[PDB]
């Protein structure tokens, strides 16, 4: 039985962030989650792209171009969205989610989920660096995991 | 830490938007919305091209043939979708998000979601230039710094 | 300002691990999640003494000795309590809390806090590698970022 | 990974037993269970010293005196508290519980929790050689697992 | 089997009592049990050393006094305290107990609990000498018999 | 009347703080007070270390390894703990207190309680730099406070 | 980006409190937190001038004569107002704020608001050295930032 396993060392591993700018007050609590994960975990701040959109629906096209690039070996998409009073939320979700589920497939680099999606501002704040953890840190960890496992399997 | 971001003038840039002519008593609130906001924020008003289309569901063939254009940096969708009496709306809506997510993921380019879903008309005439904002103006601000974004990402 | 903190690299770092055998189908699950986040981290998994006791009551006494050994860099406590009908959940909680701390101070060495306290068996099952995470996990995280700070502090 | 453990075995293994008068009653059926489990795990009748103190509060100081001596591998506390009309149930529930673990935690020596703390009369009855078991015998077994586990770990 | 236990003789024991002021219409009541209860198992009136303090927070302090003595073989700590309508009753309660209970420990001499904890006036004289007996022969009974068992036990 | 009172002003006092991970989006609000408070009494930036571990839990220890040092004056303690639905909270809470209390009575030296246990997660927020204060500057305040006290009581 | 901030340093700065004499044993404990607060933050009990009017009505015009002095560097306005039973408290509170606000632009001079306008007895109670703090303390140290910031922006 061969096993494949990621390990959770991010030595000489370069990762790229985008991040939207609406509901900013949350989504810079997840970034610094995400950033702090990288850099405890023996990563270096000078390998870190940091592209930020001005909102969750233009995740995926600027994703795509990060992803696209060489010397990027995994994405973390990272951004807040709160129920409002119209579907709006809905349809923003599905297409964030599907884009970028496509992309990772087409492009074949591992493109982490760190979308938060609440339907009140009480669940968002729980989960941005608060009783529930932070997404950005888990997203980063994940990245990490599957930078090292498809290094490992190819 | 590379820092990658859209300024926030208009200088230079070609915008196309797609308009739909249902609803259009709310729809020209939002395309004037629109015009205002790249005219003055620097653009000129002669780089804009408009294009009018009869209902919702053709906002995705008709944008996916302005942004197959060479001279065309960003293009706005517009249009105002109110929930009737059937699941007509859910359909509608679903394909419209859908067609516009996939077409600027194949063409690289950026495609703003300026839709207006609303349950009920006094949502929908909220959104279009009274309490709540215009979704137009806002539409064509994220597209100015898409546009610049991905001018200093090349 | 001087500031300290720990990485996360557990590269010749020597952990001893006491878990109760109380509860075992769930305390195997913390055990099994406390050993996969060192040797993921870079841990050796020859670096790594268990000892298994009896019941939560007796954690402290063989913790206490597992701390009094020159070669553990930090010691991680594991059980689980799930409250009965009668008091006696509340008395051996709390003399199992007070009696970690107060070794913890007297012999100036790590010892972190991995036992889970439940009111119920659902909330227990969460808690041990379920929709909630796994305790022990996050107890040789901690273990093994308090390792590396007192390495850096001294 | 090195692993330690304790075997059932009590052969050549000297026991005390501090027990209470107080519910004399239940504590006799107690102290049976207990003496039962050491003799027939393989134990002398002979190595085992029994203390009978009058009521539980003076639990700690008796099992002290036991515990300095030299010839004593683990010490099992014997007792009832059935909750009353008043606090006083609280009070002493909770210093007997402390100055034993304080106690064994000074001496380095197993010092075993036999100690019944019941609200009513019928769960006190329930665990003390009835559908849930006897208190003793588990305490018992408790003292020989952690007398073999120091005996080894030593 | 070794068995120790205490007889109730009284005979050249002496004993020290310690007696708050507060509620002393109980209190002397509870004084005049105790030493009822030396005098008539055999004891002498002028082995009985009296300390009286102001209030049943002092009663650890005097208590280690007397028990630092070399010519007292028990101590006998009474008091009364009833709740009122804050938690004062509650903190006072707790570090008279701990403070007893640690003194007891440290100083390796019996020193029995004599203090009525009541919720109301009505228990605090049902057990002051009244249908529920007398706490303070209680606790003198127990002083008794643990002298006399630590007297065999050396 | 001799009377002893600590000035405001931090002239050439060295200050340590404990600050935990857990909770990081108050807990560095609550950091940001503290310092901000020691700057603008007169203190120097240069003058302060601090340390961060893991979880609240973990205060204690590092505490300690801080006041031992011979060049600093106070140690502040921060960290914040939001119940749950387990007891969890109440025995970490309980540990901590009594851990810090009992550290500052061996060492003799300030250690200021900057901790907030909070219910939800809104009274957390309201004592976190909104309507109630920020307990980070109260902290600091009583830090500065004690070292001068002590500083003219020696 | 020019910073402006004040210092909490009271070292060489005169102050001018006008004090209200209805609700006096309320008044009085705002005064003396006031004078405290100049006090141990390093100013001189001699450069404080205290003016006592009948009522809060009055506070405006003996605030402007204070500040119209040469040698004041701000002034702290203090009174408690409590709703009665007529929208007297009402129009009182209004003229009061107003006034001081006014004088405040037109003088160029700080003058901090320490008025206390509470519906029951209870919240003024509450507000003025009782658990919510007491408001002398805070517009003099409202006052003292005021006055530094003053100086260095002049």
């Amino acid at each position: 039985m061969q096993i494949y396993e990621g390990k959770l060392t991010a030595e000489g591993l370069r990762f790229g962030i985008v991040a939207s700018r609406f509901n900013h007050a949350l989504v810079d609590r997840l970034v610094e989650g995400a950033i702090d994960c990288i850099v405890r975990h023996g990563g270096r701040e000078e390998d870190i792209t940091l592209v930020r959109v001005p909102g969750s629906w233009e995740i995926p096209v600027a994703a795509g171009e990060l992803a696209r690039k060489e010397d990027i070996d995994a994405v973390i998409a990272i951004g807040v969205l709160i129920r409002g009073a119209t579907p709006h939320f809905d349809y923003i979700a599905s297409e964030v989610s599907k884009g970028l589920a496509n992309l990772s497939l087409e492009l074949r680099k591992p493109i982490t989920f760190g979308v938060i999606t609440a339907d009140t501002l009480e669940q968002a704040i729980e989960r941005a660096g608060t009783k529930h953890g932070n997404k950005g840190w888990e997203a980063a960890l994940s990245a990490i995991e599957m930078a090292n496992l498809f290094k490992s399997l190819r």
